């Protein structure tokens, strides 16, 4: 007959028990033989009807008694089977294990009550999600979040998830740390956010120069525009990978363009690593410039020109640079580098720091338009408290100064939440005014000279001109350089002060670019306190009038001189085919000074309302303004396809790495020909075009596993979060993904890799000793290719435990290791 013997699982396989790997969730569902609402009669299941693990199995019997508490006080009692607020209170984890499961039970007839009822498994479903968040043990909470809610697991080796195990997973090998031997120091931290890509497996590095040349190739490779092809890579968290990868992918860029010995080939494939650490400079360095290193002087920029108060003072913009200014004379000594005023993360910084003002760290809903309403309302203020002071000063510094590819930011030109480039910016006058003369006039040395606490002269010397007393050699020489002065200080005293314009500038008149006002700047002269015009002495010396001024535009005094010229020149130095130093890639000098970046994405960059309205058609569409604007280098968001649930729909929430977009499923900023085109368009006009490529991590990928995992500190030493740890425990992480573009692409051209360049293939890696090896194709990503994962939110309390000790287990397809074991109330 019937019985309670029907709590069964149906069958002991996958087919109606819930398992990852073969193991058990407390928030997995099964399947039994049969249900029972009285007692008296049992339904045979059909395999559309499942109930949650929970129900029937417990990892204690304390929280057998909390489910049976709760639900009850749910509305889930019923007095008819002794269950009352009254009947369950006094039960407790040392009442007989005979009773508590005759009580569940009696629970159990209520439940299937209640579904009957409601039609549905609903909000059983919710109200066992519900429970499980009251109980430590079983919540999102034991996975031990630390005091600002962050926090990251590694994945370790096990007997249980052996399928998992790794020989590599070498940690923190970056910059300065490439070979393990200074764990201790300046080398920057393996995890940030996400799943931590294992960039020391010698799989994943033949992986990512694949991904390599598919990006160099994109547009010939998957037939769209031929000429949609990428020229080079931003590198996104560059001191967060074993640096392998960088190394690696310097190799594939040398091997293809042959760089090394012409400066041309070099510069046409540039190549810029985000990551300012002043180690990451020195490596570089040693490692002959396989990228361009990311200055810090825009942090120097913010502190001294951009704040309300506290304001460094003015010679930090000397020395608060990887490249000394005082007197930069010399070409092919500095550090080859890329520098900025913002980029996208600065904006994220402050918009998200609103967000948590106005609104109590609480449920982070979209009031994120409050938080830009505020920025916008700010940003147009004299006296403003949150954006930032001097914007048009800091990029005059940026574009005058010697030794760096500047890097523009389309936030600074454009209201980065409107409809992209519908929205000119306050600063686009300024900035792009600034840009064209730095085309036409700035080249040669640099001199920085400090004339109070708050007041500078910033002076290039034009084309030509290595410094103070240089005569000129090019024909340019006489006609190029520029003055910048900056106040940071707005009650600065009106003074009159000289300037060293060099010894090639004697008697020469000089325009007056910009200068400011009352109300902001003036590009003609109209409200300032100098004429549109002013002529040097014998020795080369400019006098100027300059005052503090307070307003939207300028917090202290911003003015600018260049030579009077009647026609348009262009100061930019080509590089010559054979390079001072064949061990260089990159060198710092006039050429490379010659280049500009511009970053063209924001994170807060609105989904488009139409194709038309996709950035990757604009961008197309205003090619030719980008190449006016004097932009060389074209930095274009990660294209990869995104996270569904991501806040920022940005790319920097990778599912695929090879799907940049279809004409019905776009990323934020358009389809894959789309792309193409925009980078053909760039093409077109003469600039290049580099992508975001994100080796760090991915997130968003839809596949569970079981793996095992120690929490760590975001080195990957296990830590302890105030008392508490764990390690070598059980967890059910989102690991494992890809798409098609990973199934499709993955691997695909290491053949023609190894046929066309085999060195790729037998250089031993430093942080293995090993080459990549291209002999395993990556076609789906999982556990064994990962580091480990920021906490995902789920618990480690998921996997079911046997009385005995022992996970439950289910012998199935995938699952083939050990022997199956269920749990009492299941078989
Ligand atoms: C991971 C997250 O941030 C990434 O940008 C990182 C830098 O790559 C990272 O190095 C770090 O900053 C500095 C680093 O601490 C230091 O060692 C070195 O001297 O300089 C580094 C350069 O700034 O922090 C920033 C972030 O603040 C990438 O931009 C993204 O991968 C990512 N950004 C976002 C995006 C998403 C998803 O769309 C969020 O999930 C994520 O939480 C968020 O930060
Ligand atoms: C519907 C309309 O919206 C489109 O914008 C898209 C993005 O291009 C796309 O990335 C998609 O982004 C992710 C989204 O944030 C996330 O919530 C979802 O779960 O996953 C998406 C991909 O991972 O969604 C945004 C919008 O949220 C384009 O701008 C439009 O072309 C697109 N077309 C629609 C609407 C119109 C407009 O009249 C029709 O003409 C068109 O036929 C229709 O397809
Ligand atoms: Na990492």
């Amino acid at each position: 007959g019937p019985g309670t013997w029907e709590n069964m699982a149906f069958a002991q396989d996958s087919s109606a028990i819930n398992n990852i790997n073969g193991y058990l969730s407390y928030t997995g569902w099964y399947r039994p033989y049969g249900t029972s609402q009285d007692g008296k009669t049992w339904y045979p299941t059909t395999v559309a009807d499942w109930r949650p693990i929970l129900m029937y199995v417990w990892p204690s019997k304390d929280v057998q008694v909390k489910f049976i508490q709760y639900f009850v006080n749910h509305g889930y009692e019923n007095s008819n089977y002794g269950l009352t607020a009254g009947s369950v209170k006094d039960l407790s984890e040392n009442t007989a294990s005979i009773n508590l499961n005759e009580v569940a039970q009696n629970l159990r007839y209520v439940i299937e009550q209640h579904i009957v009822a409601a039609k549905s498994t609903s909000q059983l479903a919710n109200d066992i999600n519900n429970f499980i968040t009251t109980i430590p043990e079983l919540s999102a909470s034991s996975e031990l979040p630390d005091e600002s809610g962050y926090g990251q697991v590694i994945f370790v080796n096990n007997d249980n998830t052996s399928y998992a195990d790794s020989k590599y997973r070498l940690m923190s090998r970056t910059i300065n740390n490439q070979t393990g031997n200074d764990n201790s120091g300046d080398n920057g931290y393996e995890f940030l956010t996400g799943i931590d890509i294992d960039n020391s497996n010698p799989v994943v590095q033949a992986e990512n120069l694949n991904w390599e040349y598919f990006l160099l190739n994109y547009g010939k490779l998957m037939g769209y525009n031929p000429d949609g092809n990428f020229d080079g890579f931003r590198i996104d968290a560059a001191d967060h990978i074993d640096a392998d990868v960088l190394d690696q992918m310097g190799q594939l860029m040398d091997d293809m363009y042959h760089m090394k010995g012409n400066p041309q080939n070099a510069n046409n494939h540039l190549s810029y690593n985000e990551g300012y650490r002043s180690s990451a400079a020195r490596m570089l360095n040693k490692k002959g410039n396989p990228q361009l290193y990311m200055d810090y002087v825009g942090s120097t920029l913010g502190n001294v020109l951009g704040r309300a108060n506290n304001r460094d003072t003015i010679s930090n913009l000397i020395t608060g640079s990887i490249v000394n200014r005082q007197n930069d004379v010399t070409e092919n000594e500095a550090t080859p580098n890329w520098s900025f005023v913002t980029n996208h993360d600065q904006r994220a910084n402050l918009i998200n720091g609103l967000i948590i003002k106005d609104h109590p760290g609480a449920y982070k809903a979209e009031y994120a338009n409050q938080a830009w309403q505020e920025f916008y309302a700010d940003q147009k203020k004299t006296d403003k408290q949150y954006a930032q002071y001097n914007v048009p000063a800091q990029y005059a510094i940026l574009l005058s100064n010697k030794d760096t590819v500047p890097q523009i930011y389309y936030g600074d030109l454009y209201n980065e939440t409107a409809q992209y480039m519908q929205e000119k910016s306050i600063y686009y006058d300024a900035i792009t005014t600034l840009m064209k003369a730095r085309k036409q006039f700035v080249s040669g040395g640099q001199t920085m000279t400090k004339l109070s606490d708050n007041l500078i002269a910033s002076v290039r010397y034009g084309k030509g001109v290595a410094n103070a007393n240089s005569e000129g050699t090019d024909s340019l020489s006489r006609t190029s350089g520029m003055a910048v002065i900056v106040g940071n200080n707005p009650q600065m005293a009106e003074q009159t002060i000289s300037i060293n314009m060099g010894r090639a500038h004697a008697n020469e008149q000089y325009r007056n670019l910009l200068d400011t006002t009352d109300n902001g700047l003036t590009y003609n002269a109209d409200g300032a306190e100098n004429p549109e015009t002013l002529t040097t002495d014998d020795n080369g010396i400019l006098k100027v009038t300059v005052k503090g001024y307070s307003n939207p535009y300028v917090s202290g005094y911003l003015g600018v001189w260049v030579p009077v010229v009647s026609v348009n020149q262009d100061v930019t130095t080509n590089a010559a085919t054979v390079s001072a130093d064949s061990n260089k890639i990159f060198e710092s000098n006039a050429a490379l000074d010659s280049h500009m970046i511009y970053q063209d994405f924001s994170l807060y960059q609105p989904e488009p309302i139409s194709t038309e309205n996709h950035a990757y058609n604009i961008i197309a569409q205003n090619a030719e303004l980008f190449n006016n604007l004097g932009i060389t280098d074209f930095w274009m968001a990660p294209p990869y396809t995104q996270y569904s649930e991501s806040r920022y729909n940005d790319g920097y929430s990778v599912t695929d790495r090879y799907n940049l977009g279809t004409n019905a499923n776009p990323t934020k900023y358009g389809s894959g020909e789309e792309l193409a085109n925009a980078i053909a368009a760039l093409h077109s006009a003469g600039l290049k075009a580099q992508v975001d490529i994100v080796m760090n991590q991915m997130i968003g990928l839809p596949g569970q596993e079981a793996v095992t995992v120690t929490r760590a500190d975001n080195r990957g030493m296990q830590t302890d979060v105030n008392g508490k740890t764990y390690a070598n425990q059980m967890y059910f992480a989102y690991t494992t993904g890809g798409g098609n573009g990973q199934e499709t692409y993955g691997g695909k051209y290491l053949s023609e890799l190894q046929s066309k360049y085999p060195d790729l293939f037998t250089t031993r890696a430093i942080s293995t000793g090993v080459a990549p090896d291209p002999t395993t194709h990556i076609t789906k990503w999982s556990a064994k290719y990962e580091n480990g994962t920021s906490l995902q939110n789920i618990g480690i309390g998921l996997a079911v435990k046997l009385p005995n000790g022992e996970y439950a287990y289910l012998r199935s397809s995938d699952n083939k290791s050990f022997n199956t074991l269920l749990p009492s109330e299941i078989s």
